[PDB]
């Protein structure tokens, strides 16, 4: 029980289109995604809320490398979007920020996770969501499938209050393996999300259905 | 809660197999209805007559546009108020499934060739997800692996949906599906018959009858 | 929990001997077993009840190949032995009979099962017991251990009100693999039943125990 | 090495697929020939000529008696001197195979449903052993396991014999056979065509063609 | 609820090991008693004296006849009212076990060499089942496989019984038994001592002391 | 591969030798007992039915190595190429060593464990016969024991081979040759089960039906 | 739940890492105290001031006699009432653990090189069992195997105890322990820091920041 | 091929077992000789006399210094010129092994508790490597795993060396060593006799004789 | 064959360890050289002196530019004609490796963190590929898996190259590398010592001596 599917993008046009088609729970962003959109972050977040509605969840990342400024940036994000989940890279200063924000009851996501132990520490520090960079692990000679299975196992064994938000994908096989490992949430870029619903075998069997129907009845109606 | 369906529009076969097998109803698709040559609303009433009222029917929308798929769903429901509507899992199909779920209308996401595809239909609200088992094997895939993955996703993440395994040329394909844990399956006539006609069974029954007749003369108590 | 161990014989002498030794729940018969005893089936059912007592369970098989007469034969058997379980071969006519008897609350066993799918259909039809012919599967180039594992798995997944009654054995290894697969009942021929309790290693160690005891104390007594 | 055969008596389909696929010959059985409706010697004449002399033919005896099986083998060898005679692996079949082996006549042991049965035919002298893959699956067995065991027995104990995998409803069945190590296989027409008609292949060729025409105007260098 | 017993009649070693290990009592068998040289009623008296009152004793009948095994059981119970009586799992032993179970008298089915044999004793009502682990290994068997099968049968079918693993020459055998899930075990002296006397432990404790004494002068706070 | 029949039934042997590609016939004292024939009368009967081109096995009776040797001589005198079966225990090992030195082939029989059977191979026995069904009958796992024994011979005894014996099911026999055993001896009931699958008769019946429906004769 | 400890006496390192990591306290052993040069009662006071009242401390007895180990346990409890005392799992160690458990004192059984040895300490009543993971690897063993076996024993038989995995040279060892199910672990400083100092993390964070600044010219919202 | 040795100094047992088992010689160690009460050169003379010349003997050096180990090796070669000298694989033993290999004197690296330790002795020139199988099990290890690792290293990197498996309490340990591929093994008396004393063998022989006697009267031809 | 190297600039340790271990040479890297404080040509002459003439040395280039890497390779060969030059496997190192290969100069591709990266160096001509085993574990990877993959790629595709496994904190890492099939390895001092200093070995040597002295009085023959 419980899957949360997110779109990993800041293209408002694609979000509007894919949110109609896919059963999505919200949108994740990161500094490069926001920069490639060219929109100031507070304007983007307003456009995101308008297109998504009020029942959905937004994620946005801090910029500073010291924990005190990360905490101040979280406050800015919360002021713009009161339910927003703040993404914090899992390093020394991030762990300091995650611990304090947890003490104040502010939800966080531990991001830029390349190893199972690294992400586990962010869960122990209080982050509800842990985001391994699946494709970057594969891009650096690792095995993202193994890393995600280990991370999910550690949360199942030891941190039931946290979950994996698998992120960073170039293929549907990567995404599929993450949710097969048990990840309770995932965020997909536009190109990978579209691939799940554009298999050519599906078109060909529908074409064959319509042809058989027309050859027997003339029109494609009941 | 296993549900066994027959995947056919052959009323003669359905009448016969419904007396033999513990079936919950009948599934159709546009090729099956086309092969019967009957208008679908006549066929649907014929199916209700042979099956009765405790059983469940499945029928497929025709158009590729979500608005007309929904209109076609309403036509089917009007003819058969309990029918489950089959909708291909593609962009327009997912839109239809979400709309119909919003209204409490049960659906089946069909023409599923991959586990992620089928999983998206369940998340959009379809109660049933039907992988095309044999078509996956026919196009160089491994249907056993695909069905295992899809059932695993439903067990992990969508306990309110089930796999309705479909499209079969061998009983081995169908058996592997229910061994994977699929809670529903629809068999074509030829595969259904194969499960219940093993020459080894006839042979041992013949030996039983010979032994009984050798000892007592008549095949009776 | 509840294991049910049956004896698969009509040999009254061997039944009273092995029922004193083994924890048996009753006796299964089939037409060849009854034919070999030479006794009319109602005479035999009388002697079986007398030798076994009132707490045990009996299984007897229909003769007819037509569903209507299988049903009537079931009623004949139930008239003689009100608690008897009727064995019905899992073929087309057999499934018709099982379906009707299930609606009427009459317990049945689906017998002559050579494949997991076949047996599963009898459980879906309502048969409480499913009896694969374990040794006959091995005798016809198959693999009885694989088949019994698939059958038990189907019942655990989908039919928790049915159980496997494993039958037809030439070796204790076959029977042991069945209860290891999780089969909740089993019926043993006399020779296989005796083998489970006549290992020469046990006799040798007891003999060594007695020799050590008499070497030390002179008598085999406390 | 690998010997690929077609399992059919349809002379039109054989001519079409022998142009397309790298086939080594054609196998027949009594039902296959019966379905064509052609007398056996008429059919063998047509098969020899459509295939040419480079290829191999397989045809099955009819009788249940070993001495008549042998005489029927002589009839086939007279018509097609290089033919391989198919003999069902049962008691009389095994007698024929031993006698024909002694006479230096090649045989195939057919109707194999178990690995031990097929192994006995190889020990008797049959060069080819044909498990009925799909019939094993159709009767509650597991053809993948049975073929693996048969192939392992020949690899361990009978290097002069090989499996000719036969009887197919899905390409997955046929692929599992050659992955098991089977050195020869015979496909019915519909399975052979499935191997070469995947719609994803069509889709990527169509896409290549659109990309080329946009860039260069015509589908030419 | 693990129960650890010692398998010995050496009363000096019992009181020593009972101060080190958390033992629940002592198991005997006719050879252990015979080698002790002490009559059993004297031995049983010394065991109660050394162990105290909250511990459990196991002793074995001598006769091969079920009626006399039952008489011997009553003799043991009169000397030690809480004692568990060990009965070999054979035809006469099973008769004895069933009768004593009906009378509410606890038993251990001993001299178990196979999983089926042990399982029958649990069905007959024995609370404890004692495979002879090392004797299985000694006669060309595999005790690890046999114990895993026995524990599996009890987990599946007899929740009220437990394995009391017995007969050991190596700690590896004992460790594999409790890893298999056996809820009780009885160890001979030499195997029990090996669990708690690793040279690596002494070596690391020595190095701890040397470091502490180099820092602070003596081995004290 | 060497396939033998494990029986003394002369009628059954003559029938199955025509059908199966057998190399000969193995006996043991119970098999000879059940026949009721004195062993030399039976062996001459076996050599007449089998012909001069097959191979016989027969077992010593004595428990003492010296008398096992003399019993082997009696066997060789009756059947010069016979392979003598010697139970693998301490006295049996002594006899096998000695017979090997005389150039007399032996089978080490009554093998219940891989180590035991391996020792008879190192002592010179060409054939090693595990009692497959007896291992299963006494709480063992014959498939495990036979895999271990065959592995030992593959690693260390190229001149020796397993002769798998004692069977109640074709499944047992198949698992032995799948394990690599190069010889096997089958009782009559198991041997016939390999060639009497009802599925095979059923498909030939359908073949004949399709052919007769198309052509009107069951002929070419 | 999970308990993460630091295995060190370096006060400067403890206060730095306690701010970063979600630690539950600090474990010490004789060598660790000896390197620090501080008398243990001074170091225990510093450790409380740096950590605060909510954390948990662990410290090891010195003696080899159960009596003196028990004395040293009371000295430690006098200074730190909530402290958990570490006792080597050997003969005299198990005597101390059995006595301290009967008094309701919590203990940790340390210097564990095998699963059986550690299991006996849990049966004696030690709440924590500390295998020396790296020392098992250092002496030709396989620490991953030993930790798996030890944790399986506690899961099967001692639900009131838990493994406190200790002694590490690589983060791979530490990760394997928590993947095995260990509910607690204590890390040396250098392994702890490696978990949070991957060059790939710095590289991707740098790319994010450079992308942002190239577009908007400041690192601010 | 396989080399089977006896690990004893019992001249009575050696003489008895050499007539039954195919043994290649006898190994000793300092404890086996000490337990004999015989001075080593007297014992070595007796072992040659009992075994004859076509056998191989193993004896172990005493000192911890490499120079004295070499001296002790010369004394053994003077006493028994074909003998194989056992050297414990530690720092000094490795120096001794490298020196004796340069001189053409064959050695066995003994007291091997880990695969890496044993491998270095092979690389240093020792023809035989002796893991202490039962001692690895006694100290919380897994002898099966260590021997498999040691054999693998020699197969991959040092095939001119071989494992001489030693130290046994059960035939199962011994059998696993030879199943792992060890080309030599040395057995204590009691384990060696267990391989040829299975009670199942005596029982089936008795049944054979009972069948024979019932049918013929005398247990003869 | 197996090449064992020491990964150090510690002349004293090398002299000591080369006496004990079968050492084929010494590997260095810029940190090891810098830590010794000796300019590289000084250290190389000192290594040649302690190792002698038939041992192999490895040394690493400094520059990030392929042209300058090649010139530095020429300087190293001038100093030590047989030296193997270490080159980091990045874009410029690959350029250097391809050019040095064309000149017949031997190279090692170092700083390998992924199997594909190392494989590219082998294809470019590097004879040795040096994965940084412990650094892979240090950064949240699995060194065991990465080494297995790298070795497999060389076994499948590059028969002229081998893995020189490097960078170790535990003997477990080192043993897993040679078990994976790596044909060369370089050990730091502390790990090399651990292979030959097991406390179990000392303890069994001590028992052998006590047994000998109890029965004979002196520790001599």
């Amino acid at each position: 029980g419980g899957m949360e599917l997110y779109l990993d993008t800041a293209d408002i046009v694609a979000i509007k289109r894919l949110a109609k088609v896919l059963p999505i729970s919200g949108v994740t962003t990161n500094p490069s995604i926001v920069a490639k959109s060219g929109k100031p972050i507070f304007l983007l977040l307003n456009e995101l809320q308008e297109v998504l509605g009020s029942d959905k969840l937004l994620f946005a990342q801090v910029l500073s490398s010291n924990a005190d400024e990360m905490i101040k940036e979280t406050y800015q994000l919360r002021k713009a979007v009161p339910s927003i989940v703040t993404k914090i890279p899992v390093n020394a200063q991030g762990l300091i920020a995650i611990k304090e924000l947890t003490q104040q009851g502010i939800p966080t996501l531990g991001t830029a996770v390349y190893g199972a132990g690294q992400g586990f520490l962010a869960a122990l520090a209080g982050a509800k969501y842990i985001a391994p960079y699946v494709n970057r692990i594969d891009a650096q000679g690792g095995n993202s499938k193994d890393t995600v299975l280990e991370l999910q196992k550690l949360l199942d064994l030891h941190c039931p209050q946290s979950l994996v938000l698998a992120a960073s994908f170039r293929t549907p096989r990567q995404a599929l393996d993450c949710i097969l490992a048990g990840c309770k949430s995932i965020t997909l870029p536009v190109d990978v999300a579209e691939l799940f619903i554009s298999d050519p075998a599906v078109d060909a069997v529908i074409t064959k259905f319509d042809q058989d129907w027309c050859n027997a009845f003339g029109t494609l109606s009941f």
